[PDB]
């Protein structure tokens, strides 16, 4: 045992203690049996914010021209630097752009910029942001990326994913580029700091499977065909409520193969807005607990999901305490698209093909051509064999890799 | 002090206090003083099973030829997909063939496929099974990997290690591919999912002395000569045990040396069969600590190498909580020689030099021509100081990096 | 709660405890909420030492000549191998050099070596350390670091920075190996084991920031303006001290900001050798729980930057259970320059732009030009906006990526 410790108040010296909860200042442990992190030692917040090379700056808006809508500097409300610019409009799109003083060449180059909403309203309260390169022969090429609420109410940085292009596009001699939105009744949103990062390794393509549902047995087998990994985004209290959801043997069963991962998604599946913030820590803490004792490991049990695509800078702070990672949801193939380097690892979006395979194959197809990592995601109950089938086989026959949340973190 | 926490049950709000053990379900330290961990969060099974892309598949039987032997699908017992491949063939060796669509490229690129042994009986219960490709010259080059009893009881990757090439194999111009195993009574083995892995880098090289006998100290000043890495796969009870182990003291200088680490062996050396998983286990914990204790840290104490190289699923399982990684046993080139990027970290063996230098100088060798990692291994009591000049000027002559295994898991 | 655990000894079952400090042998702890570690996992001494391969071992001396000073084969005292280099000489320069039995190519190519200093002395107590290449023309091109007091006591490894060239050096024609010192009255200096690393990627640049002086807002404006990132190497003490240092709201404030980062400096600023090594480590350990109480996580925590400069082995061992990388100081462009794969993460030193910007332009001009990584910094009291408007505008003009610590100890 030993004599008591140093000190005043109550000291004691133990062999063996058991307790149900234990708070310490400092704990000196010679050999630690504890595998299962809740919270995580790692901030992911701003480590990835400033990778790759300033392109544009706003720091001076000379040498930028107002194409449509309206341009002006801020100095108060200040992502990088000295300013930000605003881009504001009514009844119309704006579209700003800036001329090279010599051709750019941007092969193998990935696009990321910094975002804050302060007003969109008409027929959304929502925008796609596109970067529209174009080149010596005025062809374009568009990225994009989506300006919303919650996720866009604080400063956050987007990493555009490629949307289209006009055929021919001279990618190794840019001559402008452009960034511009759809049309609205207001616009007024601040960006700062686009950002070029090396994206020249191949086509990465990552599947989410949501929500626990039944047919998540037939995605393993059909996404197996061709050792594509699923995640499953996981609600460990939906496990064995009714037919439709798996049981906890199948999650553990799915789980064991190879293929198939598990990521959290709160263990009820509470959405930001819905709930406030410490009843979705304790989804999110009782979410990670719960899947570690289902055997969901460290480098898996990083990842979280948010449920029904909500969040906030308030959720990704509190999130940042137990996960490095997080993905939120959209409609279309810029959605799914990313560069293989992040520069936030939590404002990133995924395309759905609950509603259809297009934007998900227009995605992966995308993804190989322009050396992009897209993440697809469905729920089991909307699709059917036939639909992941065509996924599944588009994946196959396309020029990516298909990889793992966590092979994909471990790369940035 | 504060007052006592909330709850019923025994609480108790200290100052300062000792134990020997401490049970908690939820520990919430605001300072951590814990370096010395036991268990690791990491579960580094199945993170490596899906690197690379599936080249061949099993998912469909009508591509592949049966040259000698029998072929069948199985469809209860299945690594990926919907199926796996049986192989059985009786008095003889298996022998299938795949003959691609057009002609394939596969310079820079490693092989790896999933095994599980059902039978195999005759001169030995094992086989090595090889992937061949062939050129349009009717050219082989073989890559291969061993079927064993206990490490293929279940489903577990093999990453190929290179064997053989008919001189002047068209690499760039391959027309067919082959799975093959030598001749044996009885065969019945499943395959599935070969995966193709980009090995595209420099040759590496590395070296572990097994069960810590003397002889380290003069195989450390011969390695030494070319700065080569030296792991200690260390059992800390045979420490001061006799003159023919290292002492205490010894084993740190060694240690303190900076080509010199160690990795886990057991503290007393206990093996799979021979012992309970649980006694192995404890053997694992108490190595850990008591090298912990002589001062080896994480990355270091994160490997761990099979005593006697006996291992099974089983161990693995067990061993995950633990280590990341682990290495078995073989006498040949293509047992030390991997792909650069494995898939799995558990399966793959090393090359004894104890017997003779002969096939470890041929895996540096072939891991300098043909861009892949081999691991050799030797006891310093079974092998004279000239033979590991022999092996050291192999390697430092030779175009290798030589590598730490901590290097190895970090690169994958 | 149950019954008490096994054992003799003072045992209980608890339900709920609060603790000051808790010292344990053994915690089996299922869910863990510790993201604030003070003792990190990571022993990084001796993880990068055998890094790429061994060009000169020094282990056969038959190949090295003396233009100047004197040269033996020390087998008493040995960094790697049989042997090191023992460089001796008086009231003179040492310069030996090893004729290459062919053209070497050392395109996109570092080099490290293994220094320990018996003594200097005369002019200086210390001397820079050359390595000097020699071409097919009897160009030279230098890279160098610094033999010192203290950092030098014991063995350890140089990165070198590039210092010189003469014009039109053929790098890939490379005949001659030279090592070289400055003159002084004695010089007696321990070398071995010449490594060359894979450089060949983009060159670097790392800003920190000392002290936290009230000067660091202007610094984050300035550097923000091209969204370079910069290391507040930072003492919590500090913080509300007086109107020459940051407030701590203003610390926090700064912190929030995409491209600032914190390391630690000490809670107080106590260096090496003006304290005892206990005393540093409670100066370690506090300002680390003050900045991780501040917000500072894991991988921004885990460096450290030595107060004044000063440190040893002594100062390395103890910090390696806290931090994995440390910096020190030097005046001059090599002092800033490292080649990107770094062999020690202990010993690199930092080029001051304090006493004006020309040395850290030249360092930030060579980064870009030979393919290197340059560490620069300063206090921000010392500084001028102007001399920060002309580095943060030399950093945005060169073909740099601009880098956190964190991105660089993740690439090693
Ligand atoms: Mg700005
Ligand atoms: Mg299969
Ligand atoms: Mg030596
Ligand atoms: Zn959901
Ligand atoms: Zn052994
Ligand atoms: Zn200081």
């Amino acid at each position: 045992t030993g004599l008591n410790p140093d000190g005043l108040g109550r000291t004691a010296a133990f062999s063996n203690t058991s307790a149900e909860s234990v708070s310490a200042v400092d704990a000196t442990i010679d050999r630690l049996y504890a595998q299962d992190r809740i919270e995580i030692p790692t901030d992911s917040r701003q480590l990835f914010s400033t990778r790759g090379t300033v392109l544009r700056n706003f720091e001076d808006l000379s040498g930028w021209t107002a194409n449509i809508g309206s341009l002006s500097a801020e100095t108060s409300d200040v992502y990088v630097g000295s300013q930000s610019a605003r881009l504001t409009a009514s009844s119309s799109a704006v579209d700003i752009r800036y001329s090279f003083g010599t051709a750019q060449d941007f092969t193998g180059k990935g696009f990321s910029m910094a975002l804050k909403r302060i007003d969109v309203s008409g027929s959304s309260d929502s925008t796609p942001i596109k970067i529209r390169l174009v080149d010596g022969n005025t062809n374009y090429r568009t990225f994009s990326a989506r300006c919303r609420p919650g996720g866009g109410d604080e400063w956050g940085r987007r990493d555009f994913g490629f949307e289209s292009e006009d055929t021919g596009f001279d990618v190794t001699n840019v001559q402008t580029m452009t960034v511009t939105t759809n049309s609205r009744s207001s616009i007024d949103i601040l960006v700062d700091d686009i950002r070029v990062v090396d994206s020249s390794g191949t086509g990465q393509v990552i599947v989410t499977i949501d929500d626990v549902h039944t047919g998540d047995k037939t995605a393993a087998e059909v996404f197996g065909r061709y050792g594509i990994p699923i995640g499953l985004a996981a609600n460990a209290k939906f496990l064995d409520q009714s037919s439709s959801k798996l049981t906890t043997q199948e999650f553990k069963d799915l789980l064991a193969k190879p293929h198939v991962y598990a990521v959290n998604h709160g263990y009820n599946h509470y959405d930001y807005g819905s709930y406030s913030i410490d009843e979705i820590e304790d989804d999110v803490i009782r979410g990670k607990y719960e899947l570690q004792d289902l055997g969901v490991r460290e480098p898996n049990i990083n990842h979280y999901v948010y449920p029904s695509g909500n969040y906030a800078q308030e959720s990704i702070d509190m999130l940042s305490n137990y996960h490095v990672m997080s993905w939120g949801t959209g409609a279309e193939s810029f959605d799914a698209l990313t560069p293989n380097q992040l520069t936030s690892p939590w404002h990133n979006l995924r395309c759905s093909f609950d509603s259809g395979t297009a934007e998900a194959e227009q995605a992966v197809n995308d993804a190989a051509t322009y050396n992009q990592t897209a993440h697809i995601y469905f729920h089991s109950d909307n699709v059917t064999q036939s639909e992941m089938e065509s996924v599944a086989q588009t994946i196959n026959s396309a020029d990516v890799t298909p990889i793992t949340l966590m092979d994909f973190y471990n790369q940035q």
